[PDB]
């Protein structure tokens, strides 16, 4: 479905990297967050559904994705949050093996930056543009066909 | 053309709004920056050349945005920055409205959130979201895929 996404937060080098996986394309979006909180999870989350139509979360039970905060961002931008994992194995599996691809080009391009906050974003670019489509030509792909239907 | 955006910087309660506008469009891309400093610059660049297809970014001629670390954020993604903001009526009408929208929609809202942080966000969501005929954020992802398609 185009409005499903699962928002999963990754520990590296004692930061906090919150990751939005779209489901059907593979497609990222990801950020190192000053705290594991609330507040910085429905930031990232009205900043996540201003760009894309997001109708459905996953997302585990951890204190920073069942706070009010978060709950307000969601009844807010008009999002449904599905809390609990597991939740689908299938879909679990691509959303594992997407993180498993990033943490890899993190690695990979590391030395090209200082700070984990650029290799993130380096990281992104490479997977979300990687190929014959890459990621962020199938979310496109997937949007454009849902608003001719 | 859809890989040509407009990043300008702006100032609400003392802190600076970094705005991405995508020309063709007028979808907005937004955030208030910690500062106004080359570093902050290249980050929004990276983060937006990874959500979009950017191919060219038109810019003013202010520190930040002439610096050393956007030259090469510019060169690692691939996108062309011009010298200063091009001649073209037509495209820089539409940035300073999509600008003037956004301030509106950012003042509409600012009372439902405590951070001004937060409320840019809010105003970016109702900006991509509004259809006054279909909204910014169907607009953009029509223009890149029929450019996808063609
Ligand atoms: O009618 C309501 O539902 C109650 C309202 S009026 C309202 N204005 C808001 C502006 C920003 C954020 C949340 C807002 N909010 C809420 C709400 C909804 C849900 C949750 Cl968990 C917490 C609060
Ligand atoms: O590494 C960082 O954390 C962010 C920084 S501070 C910095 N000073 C620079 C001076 C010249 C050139 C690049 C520079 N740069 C960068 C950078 C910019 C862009 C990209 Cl792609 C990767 C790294
Ligand atoms: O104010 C802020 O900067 C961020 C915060 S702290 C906060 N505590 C809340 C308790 C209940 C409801 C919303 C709350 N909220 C918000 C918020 C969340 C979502 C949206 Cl849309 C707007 C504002």
């Amino acid at each position: 479905s185009p409005g499903i996404w699962q928002l999963d937060c990754t520990h590296l080098e004692g930061k906090v990297i919150l990751v939005a996986v779209h489901v059907a394309s593979g497609y990222i979006e990801a950020e190192v967050i000053p705290a594991e909180t609330g507040q910085e999870t429905a930031y990232f989350l009205l900043k996540l559904a201003g760009r894309w139509p997001v109708k459905t979360i996953h997302t585990d039970n951890g204190s920073n994705f069942t706070s009010t905060t978060v709950k307000a961002a969601c009844w807010w931008a008009g999002i449904k949050q599905e809390d609990g994992i597991p939740y689908n194995p299938q879909s679990q599996g691509v959303v594992e093996s997407m993180n498993k691809e990033l943490k890899k080009i993190i690695g990979q391009v590391r030395d090209q930056a200082e700070h984990l906050k650029t290799a993130v974003q380096m990281a992104v670019f490479i997977h979300n543009h990687k190929r014959g489509y890459s990621a962020g030509e199938r979310i496109v792909d997937i949007i454009a066909t849902d608003i001719q239907t």
